[PDB]
């Protein structure tokens, strides 16, 4: 049951990808985790990313077997990939400053979801829930 509206709950070390990655604080002020909506919305062999915020927005397509896409000089560049195994997904993206390495992993930790995403030293967490 992935595809659905969900909403961030709360996050750790997010901060961490902002300053590792060079995230804008701009855009990370609701897409931190205070103010972050992300939407699911699997369509075959690609999902789609719908993201609501008060009055930023965002969105990101999905694909098994694909790189991911979040270049944008106003914050950072992230590219990586995304595959789902079974019942858990697993995301990645690279920066361009030295093509670093990210990893993240997505669970469902019951009614709720854990995830864990690592980039080069920085490991992020965060607790989901939804609307
Ligand atoms: O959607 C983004 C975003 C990233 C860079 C620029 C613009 C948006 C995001 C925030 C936080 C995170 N993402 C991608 C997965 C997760 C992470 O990095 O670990």
């Amino acid at each position: 049951a992935f595809d659905s509206t969900w909403k961030v709950d709360r996050s750790e070390n997010y901060d961490k990808f902002m300053e590792k990655m060079g995230v804008n604080i701009v855009k990370r002020k609701l897409a931190a985790h205070d103010n972050l909506k992300l939407t699911i919305t699997q369509e075959g062999n690609k999902f789609t990313v719908k993201e609501s915020s008060a009055f930023r927005n965002i969105e990101v397509v999905f694909e098994l077997g694909v790189t991911f896409n979040y270049n944008l000089a106003d914050g950072t560049e992230l590219r990586g990939t995304w595959s789902l195994e079974g019942n858990k997904l697993i995301g990645k993206f690279k920066r361009t400053d030295n093509g670093n390495e990210l990893n993240t992993v997505r669970e469902i930790i019951g009614d709720e979801l854990v995830q864990t995403y690592v980039y080069e030293g920085v490991e992020a967490k965060r607790i989901f829930k939804k609307d």
